[PDB]
């Protein structure tokens, strides 16, 4: 076994020639049995998502997507928090570093935010984030 940080580094390594599903899954599963998992994974994911390296960010968006399925309520609540959501907004927003972000990474972020809006009508902060982007014309 290994810690959360090494696990996510391996799952988002810009050298990976292809999605590393064993690392992606292991991270989510590991998170599932870690008493401090969710808040910690959220912080690591934000940082990788903001990466200038596109492959790293895409892989990091794939972990995020996967954990949202596999990790249930405890994880959904943490993703649904202002502090995490505001880090995502930064990547797609002209005001921060959205001008340099690849269309691919941007497209993925808006797709996830939209799916969560529809799929988890209860994480109200996600829908607030989504409407804001819509109101600014980003989506």
């Amino acid at each position: 076994p290994e810690t959360l940080e090494a696990r996510i580094n391996r799952a988002t390594n810009p050298l990976n020639k292809e999605l590393d599903w064993a690392s992606i899954n292991g991270f989510c599963e590991q998170l599932n049995e870690d008493f401090e998992g969710p808040p910690l994974a959220t912080r690591l994911l934000a940082h990788k998502i903001q990466s200038p390296q596109e492959w790293e960010a895409i892989q990091a968006l794939t972990v995020l997507e996967t954990c949202m399925k596999s990790c249930g309520k405890r994880f959904h609540d943490e993703v649904g928090k202002f502090r995490f959501l505001n880090e995502l907004i930064k990547v797609v927003s002209p005001k921060y570093l959205g001008s340099r972000t690849s269309e691919k990474v941007k497209n993925k972020i808006l797709e996830l935010l939209y799916s969560w809006t529809v799929g988890l009508p209860e994480e109200v902060k996600i829908a607030e984030a989504y409407q804001m982007l819509k109101k600014q014309g980003i989506v």
